[PDB]
């Protein structure tokens, strides 16, 4: 029954592992080779995805060996905390990552331009860069500390996290604050884009007057009053896209410059439906940017939730040192890590589910069509 136990216990955890990394070679296929998904988010995306590969390769299958072993250490001694060092690293990064994409895109859309075609792909390639060395320099301590000392690494043989502090700057460091920082930008991402959609019925108010008082005109300078209102109210709801709106709505204005005033009624009233189309279209890259804020939000629910329950265990561990029962701990630690490992198996599948171009890109790529 025992072997039965682990043999089983084995056999989940690798079909877990090579979910792992098929979904993440499969994500990184797709941003590598969609063209549609060359923004910065869906770059950190793909950095977290092969840290989450570089996870089921190198930590994963390890985990699983030391289950077999009855968690006893079979490697040489050296090597449990480079484990140790190369799991939490993995980890940190994938969280930071999420982290920096939040903080990213919200400071982005609070910038007047920032639905522009031009987005830099070098810079966020950059900051992929200095996520993954400050992931380094937090993880750095546990190497330092573990080669030295054996036993902040071990507890009776096994290979694990024993040394009280570490855990608790761990778990701070790591997972609590990136939890908190996500939370607070993540709501506050929300009510930037609410007061972006409000602008923008705002702008279209005024276009909709000012069309009316055109429609409606004696004279020149009334038609180049409302069209001074038309032209500022239509270059704020672009939001920087660059649109021959502003162009159109010009050509309009110079026709009243030249006091030509039916010509310019004329202008106005075929400028009205390109009004309505890019006002439209204007409201739908708003929705697009909510939709993207949703599912990155699912994203990082997802990996809190399902990685909760072994973080909430180590620190009662901790808290309880003696008070506590060990064994069940114990188990209940090595149950919660493969947990949190489904999570790191977990994303691609949401890509799939609520991203359609993830989705052709995975369906074409299962068949082998490139
Ligand atoms: C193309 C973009 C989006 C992804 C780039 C991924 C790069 C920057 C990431 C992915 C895997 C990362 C490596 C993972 C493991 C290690 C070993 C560690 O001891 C030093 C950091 C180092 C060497 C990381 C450096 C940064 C790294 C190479
Ligand atoms: C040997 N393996 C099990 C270590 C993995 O534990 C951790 C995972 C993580 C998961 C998700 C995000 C961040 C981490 S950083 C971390 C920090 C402190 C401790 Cl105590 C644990 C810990
Ligand atoms: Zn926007």
């Amino acid at each position: 029954t025992h072997l039965q136990e682990k043999n089983w216990s084995a056999l989940l955890t690798a079909v877990v592992i090579i979910l792992t990394i098929a979904g993440n070679i499969l994500v990184i296929m797709a941003v590598s080779l969609e063209k549609k998904l060359q923004n910065a988010t869906n770059y950190f995306l793909m950095s977290l995805a092969i840290a989450d590969m570089l996870l089921g390769f190198l930590v994963m299958p390890v985990s699983m060996l030391t289950i077999l072993y009855g968690y006893r250490w079979p490697l040489p001694s050296k090597l449990c905390a480079v484990w140790i060092y190369l799991d939490v690293l993995f980890s940190t990064a994938k969280i930071w990552h999420l982290c920096a994409i939040s903080l990213d895109r919200y400071v982005a859309i609070q910038n007047p331009i920032h639905h522009s075609r031009f987005n830099s792909r070098t810079k966020a390639f950059l900051k992929i860069i200095a996520v993954w060395t400050i992931s380094v320099g937090i993880s750095m301590p546990i190497p330092v500390f573990g080669l030295q000392d054996d036993s902040k690494v071990f507890k009776e043989g096994s290979c694990l996290l024993a040394d009280d502090n570490f855990v608790l700057i761990g778990s701070f460091v790591s997972f609590f604050i990136p939890l908190t920082i996500m939370v607070i930008t993540y709501f506050l991402t929300i009510k930037s884009l609410q007061k972006e959609a409000a602008d923008l019925e705002d702008n279209w108010e005024t276009l909709n007057d000012n069309l009316k008082v055109i429609e409606k005109a004696d004279n020149a300078a009334q038609v180049k009053d409302a069209l001074t209102k038309m032209r500022a109210a239509a270059l704020d709801a672009g939001s920087g896209s660059g649109d021959i709106l502003v162009g159109q709505i010009d050509d309009a204005l110079k026709l009243a410059n030249e006091g030509k005033v039916k010509e310019a009624q004329a202008a106005a009233e075929q400028l009205k439906t390109t009004i309505n189309a890019y006002i439209q279209k204007y409201g739908q890259s708003i929705s697009n940017e909510q939709k993207a804020c949703k599912v990155l939000g699912i994203v990082f629910f997802l990996f809190v939730v399902m990685w909760c329950p072994f973080f909430i265990t180590n620190i009662m561990a901790v808290i309880c040192k003696e008070s506590c029962n060990e064994d069940v701990i114990g188990a209940l630690l090595n149950v919660f890590v493969w947990i949190g490992y489904l999570s790191s198996a977990v994303n691609p599948l949401v890509y799939t589910l609520f991203n359609k171009t993830y989705r052709s890109a995975f369906s074409r790529y299962i068949q082998c069509q490139y």
